[PDB]
RNA sequence: CAUCAGCUACCUAAAGUUCAGGUAGCUGAUG
């Protein structure tokens, strides 16, 4: 929930900087300097966070009432800093805009694209150093991920043992390079004392640094100065800080005995050196590895005072001079990030992410919410047509807001904020999203009763939710402003607060590119959650992967003509088997005649006539008639094929691939005779009439086809899982060796979208029939249509009962409108109503929502729950009636 | 080649700076700006030639003769200008050393790697412009490459209907941002009289800047200060440049009548617009768009000045203010890129590229050339004893160079200029290169003349062009030198070399992993090249991808039993049998006595049982023979297979895929049948056996099998499209129509390895016997075993003849050495001696070398060439013969 | 909180394109 702010209520994390001073003018002649920085720090850091933390505004005081942004500007020192902070351009993530009294900085999210630097977060400061010859320099962003890269790649190998010290070698006079330095430094490390003005014959390198001491506070300074330069040895190659010496005359100064402690000093210099905050890549861990030496001053063998040098190891990973110098937004408050945090968010690679979804967004944008110049369009149809119908006004309602938009989309939803995974509110009666070009994302929030309290927060934090879904979920990586309005139906003219708000002119969709871009994102954000148009668009998502899952599949007809194809359940094969010949069709060049569909069940058969232009006929029809005519036959559910009619394989291989007696004829055909198999659905296992498994080959195992819901494909995984554990005795377990968990799952997380499966037990049958009565009605009012709904039951004697208490329910929770309640067998399937019938005749068919009626089948039948799984799209429901015992 | 350089004869490209003045206090001091300033510019531009030109060495005298690096350093504004040359770090490209009365800058190649930004060149400054807020920024090197990356993909996507008016924009009353400056810029901009010191009611912003006339010469200060404003209001959103405007007091100022005349003002305005670097991604090419507007300025009705306002209009691709600020090295001068040189290697994605072989670089190193403290290794073997036998003391003088190195590598060869691709020389004896942990690397040229005068320039010659190689083709990114060295063989006075070469400890080879890399980069530039070495890596390269075929092969025998494999030409099926055999057995648990290799050539039998444990016989054998316990067969050269001696097809179909009889065992075994195929070297094409191809399914199309020569490959690529165009008239051509030559060619660009392949026609027996025998000897000489060279003859009658002819030559040529030359005969493949027999003898057998004799058979048949390179590997020599009487 | 030495912009005198400076910015040292 966003923190409640009544004055400029943007849906946006708002961050409060106060009272500051604006305009190139006004900066410039602020004698206050410290101020000034406070100032410039305070919005800098906001600025970082938002930018952290998916954006947000940052408000800020002007105390200037003759103030005009207009004419003054915003400041130089502002300026720098922002460049600072966004060396590509704060052009892309800054708008700036007065209200009033008040000057609001727009932060977009920093979220980088494909074609620019792999930044994760912004930094002011990384406050990694490295030493460039003489000086320590603090890395930006983007030079501090390459250190930190580096150092990950050179960790995750090991490098033992490490007996590469190599005693010493020799040295050389004739040629002066940078090692002479090193080896000079630590010749002069390891002497014990100096005489006073010592001349140095080195200076400083790669691994030297010269300090002096200073004649103000001593340790305090050098607790400043310190962790800069031992940084920067750590993370590039070792190196000495030889404290003591001057600079320009190199020779010998140290610190006055009087002024200073040796052993204090040293104390103080382990103490500052221990706390600098490390990260490892490594598991060792080792700590900096340094050691300090205080070498004494004699100047005529009388003590005068003291040298630091301090010797720096090479660290296996980086070191910090500081925590860095980047925050992000913590409980509404901006946080510095520590050093371990800064790490892991830098060198984060997880931008779960659904490569399918992001393959097929534009054609599904393109498919379902087309950017025309043809009117504005009211989205999603079936939800939109049972609005308009429950509330006459509401339509023309919405046409007089739009206006004057010419094209656009206005997207409604039951509940906005239920769709993005957030609470429905009962009082909100729906949310409509208009998006149009060169204008503002506008979120209607319609109301039933206006008293009610809660609709200006209830819309504010829904365009909130929307906005960072977009962005995180869905990768929108433009500016876009959600504007929450709250409509009511009371009054047929309805007009907006006296304070509307007002966002950068930047934050409009520019053009048609961007609306397709933010479409494109909206299909990603919804195929992501739970909602009606989830469910539609996940249907058209679904057919996209048929067509690719049958364009690989057809690949195999040039190299197999007899094939066993193995399907999981739920991979929806007779959508394949319908594709399939289609291919034939276009590769064989035949007539749409010349091809067969052989199936057991007569409402699968009756299904795939109405699907495809080819012969598709029931195993009985095949057995009693003649296919001389026939050149390709196509089997599907042919676990439940019988014998008792005749040897079906026998007389499918005979029409495919005919056998000449005595020659004579040179035009022999071999045909495809492909089957469809699905041994775990395997019930009442008579003799089945198939080839043993040794000889069913060559064979083809389809693993990557399920496209249903990650709930109802989890609990088929968890039956197939526990079939295989007790498999029945009437069942090969060779075909079962088939089977894989682990493939099935990489293929769940491939294809399965979001939904919904509930199971709910020791229900008697009124109560059963009011949970589908409700559930079909809550169902209704979200836009599902009828069509969308089967409800099956196990046994086919329970039907009459079933219908019965179904037609009560349903006409009680209907007590405005008594309209008939239309009741459809499973042949049903192109009609737009209900479609009760028992799981045994809704084979090889599927809808949306499935609700399964079963008795009390505890270890009589272990079958049923995956049947009922498999005729299930996106939402199943499982309910159990009572035991009666008595 | 490389510069004559009598002084420092470096193996680099040597940029010669002249006198510079080095040392901190020495460049502090220096009160000539202007020389200052010129030093520092001249070795900056040396230093982004060097980094963008493979590297080199900067070479700078020192005119104080007291200065010493160690004591003094470089300087500030020298190592200011290095970190903003290299952002992320000069230490891992810039090395110093005083020789003498020069200072050296060693510059390692600019090449970035996997764990860093993709900036192909280094940059001083893009001068690419793009406005922040009230400033105008050079881009840095990845600014600009991201900037230039988003206008690409920008104009990609097409931009239609230019539908950029972006409709109109008026003032907001309450509400300030950014576009109401740029909307009172264009009122201003409109109008057409202004009044002296009159205000502005705006200031500068992303579209608006205030420039001031200068006092002083105008059109000069104008020319100079223009480009930086055009370039960045052009590339980020367009805007206004107001010149006469006083930024700080906000009047306008304007510039006096009598000073300018406003057309000559608006003409070099005009002409500075126009003469900007432009780059386009688009096709349209649109110029800038510009509009120049003077508006007088009149006190009283009188004109008093102008001021002038260019508007500019966001471009479409890129505008430079000048030339980008980056150099190369071209035809031995450091050269400034134009900006379209400087796109084109920004945007370069060259990184032809074998994945293959980087992906295996790293075994191939492990196997070839293994990285332990096992004593100074002498490689390859073969060439190393030939060298040995022919030069006794060579192996000892070689020890002795090498100490005290104690573990390492030695690779000889007899022309490591030629092995890179360069210039053999006669003079040379052998080249040695030394590899080494904490040692420099190391080329030694062994001469067999000492006074040859052109010895050193082709050791530092061959020493740069072998770094060269391995920095781009072997894509070595670290520091390493090759230091070349003139060794004598005959004379043991050995003069050591007057002036050594020497580098900086960084160039040495650090530790284990860098010498694992480096030679890595050794095997990438050896399997791209043509000599003996790169034959030995090249089967052992073509060894691990026999393994990952073979493996992905083997995952279809769980899938089928039956399978008609098609294998084009020079797919190796042999040895893809061998491993699935071997597959057959650990899949199957089976005795290896069980597995049934048949082919149809007595030498291919002998070969495959001595590759394998499983039972292998011919086809007379097979069809003769008893094999009851036969569970598994593999055919090989079916295509080959004579059907007289019986049905050899129904034969192994019952043995694999027996029939039951009287029921009884419902224990069936289902066997691997798997046939190899070889469509295009069918000779003698009668009646094969085989089933007709309508019966031929399942089947496989092998295609990622070439494991020969490009040259080799693209030989066979035109004879079969020339089978292709003349089908022949025994057989059905819907079987040749499954090989395609664009998969052919994909196939032979991602596997095959450059080689050699030579036709001659017109010879005599003489010239021919005497062509084979010197090409013979070359080879010898290079390092060639007699077992990798196989001389084939198309007719069998000629075989004792061309032996004869052979014999005398071969004896005729070997003056030197009177070793017994014997010829094996085609049952002798895993002999060490040459193999002289026939094609047909010859069948599924591969030599690395292969002489194809054969005569004037032009239009008689069309398989000869064919069959010839189907049996080489590296090298085809075609020759052809005379008419010869008897 | 001051001061100085180094890195682009802006400005004035000087000179046939040098030059003297001056200003606010960026970051090293001292106080
Ligand atoms: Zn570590
Ligand atoms: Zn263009």
């Amino acid at each position: 929930s966003l923190k409640t702010d009544t004055e400029m209520p943007y849906p946006e994390v708002i961050v409060d900087v106060g009272r500051v001073i604006f305009g190139e003018e006004n900066r410039k002649k602020m004698t206050n300097s410290c101020l000034k920085r406070s100032e410039n720090s305070r919005i800098i850091r906001a600025i970082c966070a938002l930018l952290n933390s998916g954006g947000g505004v940052i408000k800020a005081e002007i105390d200037d009432k003759t103030y005009s942004y207009q004419c003054h500007g915003l400041g130089q020192d502002l300026e720098t800093s922002f460049q600072k902070l966004l060396p590509s351009g704060s052009q892309k993530y800054l708008d700036y805009m007065q209200q009033g009294h008040n000057l609001l900085i727009f932060v977009k999210s920093w979220s980088p694209d494909v074609f620019s630097l792999p930044l994760r977060i912004c930094s002011l400061r990384s406050n990694l150093y490295r030493r460039d010859v003489t000086s320590a320099i603090n890395l930006s962003a983007s030079s501090a991920l390459e250190l930190l890269r580096e150092k990950g790649f050179r960790a995750q190998r090991g490098r033992p043992r490490v007996k590469k010290l190599h005693p010493q070698q020799v040295l050389n006079r004739c040629i002066q390079e940078e090692e002479d330095m090193r080896i000079l430094a630590s010749e002069f490390f390891k002497k014990d004392k100096l005489m006073y003005k010592e001349k140095l014959n080195f200076t400083e390198s790669t691994h030297v640094a010269f300090k002096r001491f200073t004649t103000k506070k001593v340790i305090p300074r050098i607790k400043e100065m310190l962790p800069h330069y031992v940084s920067a040895f750590a993370n590039t190659q070792g190196g000495y800080v030889l404290i003591g010496v001057d600079d320009k005359s190199k020779e010998v100064v140290g610190c006055k005995w009087e002024k200073v402690n040796p052993d204090l000093l040293k104390k103080e210099i382990e103490n500052c050196i221990e706390k600098l905050p490390t990260f490892h890549f490594c598991c060792e861990k080792p700590k900096v590895n340094f050691t300090t030496k205080i070498l004494n001053v004699y100047q005529k063998d009388v003590l005068d005072g003291y040298v630091c040098v301090i010797q720096v190891e090479p660290f296996c990973c980086v070191v910090f001079a500081e925590a860095p110098d980047s925050w992000i937004m913590k409980d509404n408050s901006v946080t510095r990030l520590t050093a371990e945090q800064w790490v892991v968010m830098m060198l984060d690679t997880q931008s779960g992410y659904p490569i399918k979804v992001h393959k097929f967004k534009e054609a599904l944008q393109r498919h379902l919410f087309p950017v025309t110049q043809e009117e504005v369009q009211f989205k999603p149809e079936s939800l939109c047509k049972k609005l308009f119908s429950d509330h006459k006004e509401l339509e023309g309602l919405m046409k007089t807001l739009i206006h004057p938009c010419s094209q656009g989309i206005v997207i409604f939803s039951r509940s906005w904020a239920g769709d993005v995974g957030f609470r429905k509110e009962q009082n909100v009666l729906c949310d409509a999203l208009l998006i149009a070009v060169n204008s503002p994302v506008v979120l209607y929030t319609i109301l039933i009763d206006p008293n009610w309290p809660g609709g200006l927060e209830y819309a504010r934090n829904t365009a909130h939710q929307l906005k960072q879904k977009l962005q995180t979920v869905g990768g929108y990586t433009g500016k876009v402003c959600i504007i929450p309005r709250l409509i009511h139906l009371s009054s047929t003219q309805s007009r907006p607060g006296e304070i509307p708000l007002r966002y950068p002119r930047s934050y409009r969709l520019a053009d048609e590119e961007e609306m397709e871009d933010l479409l494109q994102a909206l299909v990603v954000v919804s195929l992501s959650s739970r909602s009606l148009l989830s469910d539609q668009m996940g249907c058209e998502f679904f057919n996209l992967l048929i067509m690719e899952q049958s364009q690989l599949l057809s690949e195999s007809l040039q190299k197999t003509r007899e094939l066993f194809i193995y399907c999981f359940p739920g991979v929806r094969k007779t959508a394949l088997a319908i594709k399939i010949m289609e291919k034939i069709k276009d590769l064989f060049h035949c007539k749409p005649k010349e091809i067969l569909y052989v199936c057991e069940s007569d409402s699968l058969k009756d299904f795939v006539t109405q699907q495809t232009t080819c012969q598709a006929v029931t195993r009985k029809t095949f057995m009693q008639g003649e296919f001389l005519k026939i050149k390709h036959i196509v089997m599907d559910e042919t676990e439940n094929f019988c014998s008792k009619y005749g040897n079906w394989y026998m007389k499918a291989k005979n029409i495919t691939h005919p056998k000449a007696k005595g020659t004579g004829s040179e035009n022999l055909h071999h045909g495809i005779l492909w089957l469809f198999l699905d041994p775990f659905q395997i019930h009442h296992a008579d003799v089945n009439g198939l080839p043993p498994p040794s000889a069913q080959f060559p064979r083809k195992t389809i693993t990557s086809g399920i496209h249903c819901a990650l709930e109802i494909a989890k609990v088929m995984k968890e039956e197939m899982k526990r079939i295989k554990e007790n498999p029945p005795s009437n069942m090969s377990p060779d075909t079962l060796a088939l089977f894989s968990e682990t493939a099935y799952e990489e293929a769940t997380s491939a294809q399965a979208l979001p939904g919904v499966c509930e199971t709910k037990t020791n229900l008697t049958t009124e109560q059963i029939a009011n949970y589908v009565a409700r559930k079909c009605h809550s169902l209704f009012q979200s836009g599902y249509l009828p069509k969308d709904i089967a409800i099956l039951c196990r046994r086919g004697e329970d039907r009459g009962r079933y219908r019965l208490a179904l037609l009560k329910a349903m006409e009680l929770i209907e007590t405005h409108r008594p309209s008939e309640v239309v009741f459809s067998p499973a042949t049903g399937v192109w009609g737009s109503h209900i479609v009760l019938d028992s799981i045994q005749q809704f084979s090889g068919l599927e809808r949306t929502v499935v609700f399964g009626l079963s008795p009390e089948c505890d270890q009589s039948e272990e079958f049923h729950k995956l049947c009922f799984a498999s005729r299930a799209i996106k939402h199943l429901y499982l309910l159990y009636e009572k035991r009666a015992a008595y």
